[PDB]
């Protein structure tokens, strides 16, 4: 039932106290979304911590974010540099243009021209663990408990509505200019009003190469429990890996999703993912199944 | 009875790009290759503030994709799409990123804007091609390409380089190419759409007009007129087997198979 809001790992639970503070008191879905991303934002100590801070391999903290309504409206921002709150810069992206991606300067520009501010997103720490990676230059990149970036959050208000929000710095070292799941639709987020939502959190070439989340949207939309839909979904993602000639191991997906009764779930390839979900009965942190036994 | 080796692509230019695609495939070539070689004769208007970028996206027949979005100075995208896709550990790069990326591969620096584009842009201050293919040993690949900005925002990003969106492949299932409003299209997920409803049993053919007709129950519950919104697509299965819809009328499409190549057009919801 509902309000419901889910979301990605500790960062998700701490940011799905203010979402739940919009919601319980009859917001609607996506200021709640917005809202409980920017406490995470502006939050010096989950900063301090690392939160949007990670920078591509030419040392520049570049964002990927995107937010989705009731009503198939999108906004999306990708490698953007230099602003502090991109959920709500593609907010402005959704609603005060054409236009439903922006990337690169002129993401930047357009956040200029909407009032936000220009700051250093490169903590001194992340600045010498980049020198210190530069070394050898070896990507290897992980996401788990430890190592993780994202704020993927999918709520259902009062009214019955849904929104969704994705955002990452992730993956740190990446080539400049690439673009992870989190700002495509389709991939790290998809709202669809009568069926359900999803967001997902891992390796986004590979969110992005199945299209994940607007798979598991149509899996609920096929008759699926939204569980039983990220699972199939993961298990999708299982089959190609291996078509692909690759190790599981190397890969970590995580989907949680939402369809328009509250009902909600959550798997992933790896054990190592976890969640957050906060309905009537409070503000738990979930661990779901996961396919690589 | 599979028809292959075939072709298909966006709009009446597509016959020309498929006569390349064809020069591939008839010779018993990977599809991979005739996607590529069909949107490069494609390659062979800048942003609002007078610059040319370009965005573009490839698929195989094995999930591997890539994709390059608003990049300057190139002139053939999807060739550096394929680079991505091969050459590095991600799917997707953008803006300066790309274009640095293009350049360590040997791609060759060049200026995109012509004399009279130029001389159009400020004027205008003062007042596109999706390819799908199944080759003979009967796998599917995927290519498409966009250079009109339309003098749209600096770093505005449309379907053609998002992959689900402008562009979908699955050699299980089939194959989807995407045309009209990229915003639209990304919005809708739309080539993902039709392949998965290939996947739940339609032919090309009726995955499109379902995939469309969702689609325009979307633009109503927007509050949109359908007459602003325009959308279609091209499909591929693994039979060969095709089809084709779309919103409004006026969008045609080439397909090349073993009768020759032609064009075609197809059905759309807007009466
Ligand atoms: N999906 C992100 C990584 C992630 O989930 N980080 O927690 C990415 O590919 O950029």
């Amino acid at each position: 039932n509902k309000p419901i809001v889910l979301s990605t790992w500790n960062f998700g639970l701490h940011a799905n106290v203010e979402a739940w503070k919009v919601l319980s008191k009859g917001g609607k879905a996506l200021d709640a979304v917005e809202k409980g991303v920017r406490l995470v934002e502006d939050d010096p100590t989950e900063r301090s911590v690392g939160y949007g801070g990670r920078p591509d391999r030419d040392g520049r903290v570049t964002l990927d974010a995107c937010i989705m309504d009731e009503n198939y409206n999108i906004g999306s921002v990708a490698c953007m540099e230099h602003i502090k709150n991109p959920i709500s810069v593609a907010r402005a992206v959704m609603e005060k243009t054409p236009h439903v991606m922006l990337v690169g300067d002129g993401a930047l520009e357009f956040a200029l021209s909407q009032g936000f501010k220009k700051e250093n997103l490169l903590t001194a720490e992340s600045e010498k663990e980049w020198k210190e990676w530069l070394k050898t230059s070896q990507y290897k990149p992980i996401v788990n408990i430890e190592n993780h970036d994202t704020i993927g959050m999918i709520a259902l208000d009062a009214q019955g509505n849904l929104s969704g929000a994705c955002t990452t710095s992730d993956m740190a070292y990446k080539m400049h200019g690439r673009v992870g799941d989190s700002p495509i639709i389709g991939a790290g987020l998809f709202v669809d009003n009568e069926i359900g939502a999803a967001t997902a959190t891992g390796h986004g070439e590979e969110v992005i190469r199945t299209v994940g989340t607007h798979l598991v949207v149509e899996l609920m939309n096929q008759g699926r429990t939204p569980q039983q839909a990220c699972k199939e979904a993961v298990e999708r993602i299982v089959k190609i890996v291996n078509r692909r000639g690759k190790n599981l191991k190397d890969i970590q997906v995580g989907f949680i999703a939402l369809n328009k009764k509250g009902e909600y779930g959550a798997y992933c390839i790896q054990d190592g993912f976890n969640f957050a979900v906060h309905d009537q009965k409070g503000n738990r942190l979930e661990t779901p199944g996961f396919a690589l036994k």
